[PDB]
């Protein structure tokens, strides 16, 4: 596929894996961040030589923000093999999920702005600012069958749910038949934790495409403690309100129920009471396991009923 070597702290590893896969990479190797980073190469020189020459690794991904000197030196070595740091990784995730011209322009504006300090540390500078100025110009100027979008935080199992329904391009829109009805399933970008300031506008503009969909499926990790559940739901419904989602039916799926080892009904009833406190209209709240294929027919049937309600 696209294979990545990923450098990440233990604290972020789980999260960064799910991010790398949202950027359509397979993680084929994982290393901690270097204790004592290399002034030139950030990662160790011998490691960089191995990755340089390993035709099974297409891309180096470092879950941190790299200095311009690191980019210059890494890109030199890799010789056409790609390096993403954390900002460029998330811009890649956005680029793969964005279908609108406005989002595409914000992503490109961010990527241009991020290259500037790299070029400055290396006329080209002038070429880049003219494009940056043009896009900013055009952005300030633009400012003046049923579709169900899948939303939720990273690692909640949005891709697992989509794959499971589809039986599986960018952006990912995939029509499926349920009974006698055709339904368009839309992979929206996730809610993302810890978004670097530089890319917040590209993030929100990409996410705000969720308002194109007739209805939404909101995916929530059931393994979360009760107070983490409350917070996740408060923040999901916070964000949806602020991007201008209003009156769209929302089907909430409490996922990963297989991994709960614990009280599913109390979790379910908490999620249901709270989601209905925070938002209207809630279509329904159901428990599933997208991995273990638990309650998939329930999910199926509820997507069909919701599609019947929309039509
Ligand atoms: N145990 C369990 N794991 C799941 C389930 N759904 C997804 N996952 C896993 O959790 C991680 C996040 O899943 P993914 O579908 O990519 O989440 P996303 O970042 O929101 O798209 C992946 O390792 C999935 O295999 C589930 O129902 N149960
Ligand atoms: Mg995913």
């Amino acid at each position: 596929m696209k294979t990545a070597a990923l450098f990440v702290s233990k604290e972020f590893e789980e999260e960064a894996i799910a991010l790398v896969e949202g950027a359509n990479y397979k993680v084929t190797s994982i290393y901690k961040l270097p204790k004592s980073p290399n002034v030139k190469f950030y990662i160790q020189y011998d490691k960089l030589q191995q990755i340089k020459n390993d035709e099974e690794i297409s891309t180096l991904i470092i879950f941190e923000q790299l200095k311009p000197r690191h980019f210059i030196n890494i890109r030199r070595e890799l010789k056409g093999k790609e390096v993403l740091d954390k900002i460029l990784l998330l811009l890649e995730i956005f680029a793969l999920h964005a279908g609108s011209k406005e989002a595409k322009m914000q992503i490109e504006l961010a990527r241009l702005k991020y290259e500037l300090p790299i070029i400055k540390e290396t006329s080209t500078i002038k070429f880049y600012k003219r494009r940056i100025n043009k896009l900013m110009k055009e952005l300030e100027s633009i400012k003046i069958i049923p579709s169900i979008g899948i939303v939720g935080y990273t690692n909640s199992g949005k891709t697992s749910l989509f794959n499971s329904l589809t039986g599986l391009m960018s952006p990912k829109r995939y029509a499926i038949p349920i009974n006698n009805r055709k339904i368009m399933l839309v992979d929206t970008v996730g809610f993302i934790r810890g978004i670097p300031p530089q890319i917040v506008d590209a993030f929100f503009v990409t996410l705000s495409e969720a308002k194109y969909s007739d209805a939404l499926i909101l995916v929530i990790d059931s393994t979360f403690s009760e107070n983490l559940l409350i917070e996740t739901l408060q923040s999901s419904f916070e964000i949806l309100r602020e991007i201008g989602v209003s009156g769209k039916p929302i089907l909430v799926t409490l996922n990963k129920i297989d991994k709960i080892n614990g009280d599913l009904y109390k979790k379910l009833d908490l999620v249901e009471k709270l989601s209905k406190e925070l938002y209207s209209p809630i279509f329904d709240v159901i428990p599933i396991s997208a991995l273990k294929r638990t309650n998939l027919e329930l999910l199926r049937d509820k997507i069909y009923q919701l599609a019947t309600q929309l039509s």
